[PDB]
């Protein structure tokens, strides 16, 4: 993507806390296409760092039970992209956020094309300006596949 | 406390998610004396439940560590007001809370005179507006100790 689809002035600060996964979206649909995959992952927390980075706690199926991973996003140069600098690099980058209501993020696979984005609440009510944001914000991108969840 | 002191319309499903203790006051000393006393404990979550229960997460010093600990406050038939059924009888009652800020609410240990209250904010910002409210708040109760954290 570029710089400017992602979110100006974000306060990293600010997201912090809880979060579910509402909706989930793919421009590959084997990326999500079993629970398998390595992208299909529920955000359960977001915790922000004194320095900067951004500390997730997401959900994962894993031998038939649900296991929990923490993966470390460090920041950038850029403002709203974080780096998970492990073996198989990634990018987590913010599209947009209110902050108490929603957030919306994508990983990209680094190579330069693979993108997983989520529609992220703080509480699962009955509104759906998350899901029209996503919407939204979605339709400049080349999706495969779109999940929406009776929460989990 | 009357009825008249805790919060009118309160939508329990919106205060779920991550909290943090940053004030707390009682109406003796000794119920926040050292951190072996039982009512000094931290919020780290509230979780309301499908049925209008909520259940609390706290953390507790003890045997040097950092213990959490969950307890269920039930519904009773005055909003805002919970009940912690153990043997040893308290309620837990909203006195306000803005949803995506702030929340107020103390713990009395029901015989019918002692009371612990906490503020609670959603991130360590640097705003003041919930320890106004709070200190606001406290001004009809006869509290005999008030702390405040630089958050832990």
């Amino acid at each position: 993507l570029i710089v400017t689809q992602t979110m100006k002035g974000l306060d990293i600060q600010k997201v912090a806390g809880t979060w579910y996964s509402l909706a989930m979206a793919a421009s590959d649909i084997s990326l999500l296409d079993a629970q398998s995959a390595p992208l299909r992952v529920y955000v359960e927390e977001l915790k922000p760092t004194p320095e900067g980075d951004l500390e997730i706690l997401l959900q994962k199926w894993e031998n038939d039970e649900c296991a929990q991973k923490k993966i470390i996003a460090e920041k950038t140069k850029i403002p709203a992209v974080f780096k998970i600098d492990a073996l198989n690099e990634n990018k987590v980058l913010v599209l947009d956020t209110d902050y108490k209501k929603y957030l919306l993020f994508c990983m990209e696979n680094s190579a330069e094309q693979s993108l997983v984005c989520q529609c992220l609440v703080r509480t699962p009510e009955v509104d759906d300006e998350a899901l029209e944001k996503f919407d939204k914000a979605l339709k400049a991108l080349p999706m495969h596949i779109r999940l929406s969840f009776n929460p989990t």
